């Protein structure tokens, strides 16, 4: 159908057609005529994973011969979504599919439906880790992630009553077809026990044992032919565990509750043991792989020459302690020695500043669950001191700040600080971010080490962000520039000579309309609402929090609802407000902002005064699969955190290359994005970090501003009398009371200018002209935001490896 | 290689060799570099598979056209065993694949090894299910095995000490290859609640839900292309499980523990709500998925002739009341209508008479579980109580006797009591049983309703037990007759023109010699331990009970010894004495016998004056797999049991099919079995059922053969003095004291004339030709025990269908 698609090649779909049937016959054990769309799914699933196997045995063969140097990306999170397209872009087979299916009688994107996400993640934090996992098998990177095979993943949000309810995400229900179980690696991971000293080198024994079975999903990169893998660990009891017998058969789901399900905080920190033991576990199990792979190449001098070892946040910060462990006490290195290799093989990534989401575990559960990594912390803790006190003499205080214990009600190990003194490389994840921890929480690390500090700007996979999601788009600028761009996304600069090109100017608007149509049905077929297709979609999707600021949105949306009533023959730009995102389960005032958006909606879409003129929906359950629906369809999008809360975003940028504009704060990524396509061409509003610094300084006081906007006060007033819960009105006091006198994300502060600026975006949708140019210029700007580049900055300064975009032989 | 195991096709071959390197390139994902005995064994596994599936789909679609009556066996075990072998065998598959697998440099017997057994069973009951699928589809019927796909089978034994020690049998760890999850079947159990009764019917509201998920395997016909379905449920919680968050993710365990695992008791009845849980689970969802399929074919008085439900024993007796519920409750069809179609469908098969095996649960177990369930119990005991009033007028304690409903400490329902008044047919599983049915246990019920007794005599499939384990012999015999008394064993009474015939003669001896040499390997091999092979192979293989009476075959071994020990010089046939079996994990008297055996040997074997004239070795493990490996090997086989207690046996039937002669008692099958070989080529001894209910009468007292019988006296003594133990002098003081003062099955009283049996078995073993011609006399009359013949009479007399012999197209 479309360029971009690949080829439909004659013996190609015969073949395709051919081993489909195959497998619904041999594999799946049906025939057409008791076969189930979800049948057909698995079908087309197999005969696309087939053409994987070659690919992924040649790849691991080539990487064993030639024995480069080794990538491990360790993160708890690895948010994948779907597999199906995603492997048919990658392997150049989604027309070919397309039409073996349609001439089986079969319609793919109805198939396409049916595979459930691989919702391993939370948001952004595990959406970078399959975005890199993609960038890094393009590049031709001797990479691999490791992980947790949870059994249920983050959970399926439902709607009642206005409430969010949760439900768990049985994804592995149906069976998952890409991965492959090996149990043949399975190895030991130690928990509890205690600590001897012999004769020689300290021992940890009288420990319980949990083994970790390993499956292996692939990952191909971009028409490469390269397939690398995803290793994610599974809790398994041991056989004579516990061995009434009864009892003790069912006993065993104790231990194997430790793969059981992914933790639902996003930016918070929650010290429960259950989730200590998931960090250790992955890291346990994922070390004694590295090494045995490194040992199948006693030289451990040449160990960081051969490994490198990427922290995705602290969650696996225990891997510095337990790499010296092995080096220690498995090995019999001597102590500096094993402390260089640790350091050399190591890099630690931060991801945000708020205090809330810092890792501090208290000593009295490392005590206990695992008693050698305690006193090994506390070695590494009094040797970097001692570095300390003889760089800065007689500064007592540095001392006690950058500490790895911290002194207080309960002991505790701020992981963070562990990360930085044994890593050579800790990087922020956006400019300003990194600036920040050199400038605030980490000074007096980046004063002692400051070379071990660097910036490494997020990005997201052209491949999926793109391509996958957005074919119409991809295609017309295909048309102009050719299919480079697409490994190469910096090519997107040659577009700014199309930006006075009518016919562009007019596909393009004519792409964001047809997404708009499709995605105005998709709400009608899965959640019966209508909505108005020629509205401006104004949507902010990602996870509930106060500092994303989506009550600063919900103010917007009631001020312009409020001036309707007020004028109401008065003409105004139509608006189709779209929020959506998850709150962790106990999460109160997030739990909250969820039910004033619907009870907003309840009001507002009722009114007949209003019309179609303004909607507000609440996007249920959003998730990977759901980003790739809704981006496509956005005219604006919302990135309005308070500055310096966002470490970087990266919604942000999916929106920028899907044809929106951004209305946001000068903020993480979003500074380099308005450097990128030029300020005049972006939405910024509200206060800098420096104009947050001098409101602190001098005391925020929400008061003041309730006092000089009539506007806000009326808000405030219509929240506080029950206008949006008539049976209930003092629902939202909890939320009028936090914004009065306890919010630290300054709502008020950029009520004014975010609601100007907002004007300024209805002023220039009426001109679809201009809009349509300065989108023009985003698309054209944002190559810069591409994983690729991310990649490629990591392996280069970090990593000690060049990218490759040579192909290999298929 | 062999005549009997097909052909080795040019063709075939070729297909299966590529077949096999596609699975295990696309399917395993690996090349012959990597590969392990493991991944060869999963990529025969897959091909052999593939093979079976075409068949699969045809026969089910067949019996949707046809629509014949179809049956269901539900049991609460299946013991199976391994799967690969058998489905050669019946596909007629083995030589091509051991030429295919030869051609590819590998040995299939070595492939064979590595597949773990389906040990979803314990014993007699799990496997006469097993032999009885295999017959059901070799004779054409379309027949159902309804069960649970227990996560954890029957624990794997391991001898530490010389005491039984249990380990989770994880027989899922790898994987299943022959199971087809059918998660689109999924069907929702009720459990808990209470009963509202309204205007029209009662109802059984605010329950707990379970699913029920089941998994297909394939029953293969022998070359008829008939290929069944065994389908094994399996216990999910639903997503609104218990919806902090994380533990209610993680109590979903409790749900699912339904199937986590088989009780591991053996002919004995353990009250425990997780087992009643399984017992319904079983039952409801089965029955769902039997009324959908009839549906498929609102006459409900159409039921009892397009369905046949057989209960296998009283664990899924919960199917009278439950068809009840379905039909009043939810059909709306009166009482009287609902309870004729149930009796009609229903019929049950009682498997033994002791007491402490009989169900029999408590009214507040019912009552809380299933409150609806109880009350239709009641109404069922009140209805079949006023007709026994009716027939015998005044008899008032005949009425307690026959009640549903057990009085005393704990009201209790007898669920035997349950099954005969809702089935249409009641059958012992052997004559001597059936007859004592009648005459003692249910001899109230008998004498109510004749014409519901009948007797089914048990049997053994010779596919699995002839020709798979024991190839040699399968051939030898089809040299003289063919092979179609694989199908009709009753053509084995041919070969009894072939007693005199010196070539036969010799070749039965060799095939036995070779048997025994395997085995004798196989002890060094995998348990390291020497053995003469040369000996005489006394085997007693099945689980360890008291009834059994493993402990007469111990104080034999002590004569042996002491005989030997008192005339050193004197010449005795040499002895190689085998004893086997599991003993469920609370039978403390059984774990004691367990230990007894191996302290005898530890002497024994280590006693210079004995040599290698007599040996004692405990077989650990005992299972399917290794019952296919000793039973072919053994020379005598010891079926002991006290007259009236061995229900009727199918170990029995194993070691008569395979050339070893019989010393037992007259009980159970052994009854009709000496009836079709001749006495006189039996080994009879000891009391028979008249004998024993002589003595009861009397009062047995132990302590008279005690003092009567100088050379029992001796072994008693050595046992309590130590002499088998001795640092722990009083380690056997139970045995003895049990022995001595509360011995329900008699030991002493058969020792006599077992020890003097015993000479006479050693005497023909010393005359090789005559043993031999014994034999042939055994095999040959063996024919009416195949579970062909069985499963014929269940169909003719009970179900109402024709077996068939006719083929399928393949
Ligand atoms: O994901 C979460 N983010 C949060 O900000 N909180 C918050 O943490 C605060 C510090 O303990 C509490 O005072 C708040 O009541 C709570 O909502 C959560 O409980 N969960
Ligand atoms: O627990 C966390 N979850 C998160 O999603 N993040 C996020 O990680 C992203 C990738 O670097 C950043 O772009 C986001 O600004 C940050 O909030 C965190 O910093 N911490
Ligand atoms: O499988 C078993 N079979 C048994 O015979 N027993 C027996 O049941 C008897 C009745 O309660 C007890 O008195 C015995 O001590 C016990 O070993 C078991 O505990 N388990
Ligand atoms: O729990 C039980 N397990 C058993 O193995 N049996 C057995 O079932 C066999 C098949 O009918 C019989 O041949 C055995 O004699 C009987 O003990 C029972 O009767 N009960």
């Amino acid at each position: 159908q479309i360029s971009v698609r690949g080829l439909a090649g004659v013996e190609n779909v015969t073949e395709l057609k051919k081993n489909f049937n195959r497998h619904l016959h041999f594999t799946l054990v049906k025939d057409r005529n008791v076969a189930t769309p979800r049948d057909y799914y698995f079908a087309l699933a197999h005969t696309v994973r087939d053409h994987l196997v070659g690919r992924w045995i040649r790849t691991q063969q080539h990487y064993y011969e030639k024995d480069p140097k080794r990538i491990y990306y360790l993160s708890l999170e690895f948010y994948m979504g779907r597999t199906l397209q995603n492997t048919m872009v990658n392997l150049a087979l989604e027309n070919a599919c397309d039409e073996a299916t349609y001439q089986l009688g079969l319609d793919m994107e109805e198939l396409e439906e049916i595979e459930e996400d691989a919702g391993l993640g939370n948001g952004g934090l595990g959406r970078l880790a399959a975005c890199f996992l993609d960038s890094m098998a393009t590049l031709g990177l001797a990479a691999y992630g490791y992980g947790i095979r949870y059994e249920f993943g983050i959970f399926n949000q439902k709607i009642c009553g206005g409430w969010q309810m949760e439900e768990a995400d049985d994804w592995l229900r149906y069976g998952n077809p890409w991965e492959k179980a090996r149990p043949e690696f399975t190895l030991p991971v130690h928990f509890y026990g205690r600590v001897e000293h012999t004769s020689q080198g300290a021992k940890w024994v009288d420990t319980q044992v949990v083994l970790a079975m390993p499956y292996d999903t692939p990952v191909p990169g971009y028409r490469n032919n390269v397939v690398n893998t995803m290793r994610l660990w599974s809790a398994k009891a041991p056989n004579d565990f516990n061995l009434g017998y009864i009892q003790a058969v069912l006993d065993r789901n104790l231990a194997e509750n430790i793969s059981r399900v992914l933790y639902p905080n996003d930016n918070f920190f929650e010290g429960k043991e259950l989730r200590l033991k998931q960090e250790y576990f992955v890291v346990a199990a994922t070390l004694q792989d590295i090494i045995r792979r490194f040992k199948s190449s006693t030289n451990f001098d040449a160990f960081p020459d051969k490994v490198a070892i990427q922290l995705n946040d602290t969650h696996p910060s225990l891997a510095i302690p337990e790499l010296m462990r092995v080096l220690v006490d498995l090995e019999r290195l001597d102590w500096d020695k094993a402390w260089e290799v640790t350091v050399k093989t190591c890099a630690y990534t931060n991801h945000t500043v708020l205090p809330e989401a810092l890792e501090r575990w208290p000593v009295h559960l490392l005590e206990t669950l695992l008693p050698r990594h305690l006193q090994i912390i506390y070695e590494i803790n009094q040797r970097f001191l001692n570095r300390v006190a003889a760089a800065f003499p007689g500064d007592v205080d540095r001392l006690r700040r950058m500490s790895l214990v911290e002194e207080g009600a309960v002991k505790r190990i701020n992981m963070a600080h562990l990360c930085i003194a044994g890593s050579h490389a800790v990087n922020g994840v956006a400019r300003i971010h990194s600036e920040i921890l050199k400038k605030t929480i980490f000074k007096d690390f980046y004063e002692l080490e400051p070379h071990k500090f660097q910036n490494k700007t997020n990005g997201i996979t052209p491949r999926r962000w793109l391509v996958l999601c957005n074919p119409g788009l991809a295609e017309i600028i295909a048309e102009r520039i050719g299919e480079e761009y697409i490994s190469d996304l910096d090519q997107l600069r040659k577009l700014l000579s199309y930006v006075d090109d009518e016919a562009f100017i007019r596909d393009v608007a004519k792409v964001k309309q047809e997404n708009k149509l499709k995605f105005a049905a998709y709400l009608e077929r899965e959640y019966k609402v209508h909505i108005n297709p020629n509205s401006l979609f104004d949507v902010q999707v990602k996870r509930i929090h106060e500092y994303k600021r989506q009550l600063l949105n919900c103010l917007h949306v009631i001020t312009l609802y409020n001036r309707i009533k007020k004028e109401p023959n008065k003409f105004v730009v139509p608006r189709t407000v779209m929020i959506g995102g998850k709150a962790a389960p106990g999460y109160h005032m997030a739990k909250m902002i969820i039910k004033l958006i619907t009870a907003i909606g309840d009001v507002v879409n009722h009114d007949p005064v209003v019309g179609d003129r303004l909607r507000v929906i609440f996007l249920e359950n959003y998730r990977v699969s759901l980003a790739e629906k809704v981006i496509p369809a956005a005219d604006l999008s919302e990135q309005i955190s308070t500055a310096g809360t966002e470490a970087s975003g990266t919604g942000n940028m999916k929106f920028m290359l899907n044809g929106a504009l951004t209305i946001g704060t000068m903020d993480g990524a979003n500074v380099e994005m308005a450097e990128e396509a030029g300020e005049e061409n972006f939405f910024i509003f509200g206060m800098r970090v420096e104009d947050v610094d001098r409101l602190d300084q001098r005391g925020y006081n929400a008061q003041e501003y309730y006092d000089r906007i009539p506007e806000l006060r009326q808000i405030i007033e219509q929240l506080s009398s029950g206008f949006f819960s008539p049976k209930q009105p003092d629902l939202f006091k909890d939320i009028v009371n936090m914004l009065m006198h306890h919010d630290r994300f300054k709502v008020f502060a950029d009520y004014e200018e975010y609601v100007k600026c907002q004007e300024r975006v209805s002023a220039l949708y009426k001109n679809p002209r201009e809009w349509t140019r300065m989108v023009i210029r985003n698309i054209a700007t944002s190559g810069k935001f591409s994983s690729d580049r991310t990649i490629a900055q990591y392996a280069r300064e970090i990593w000690g490896v060049e990218p490759s975009r040579q192909r290999l032989p298929a």
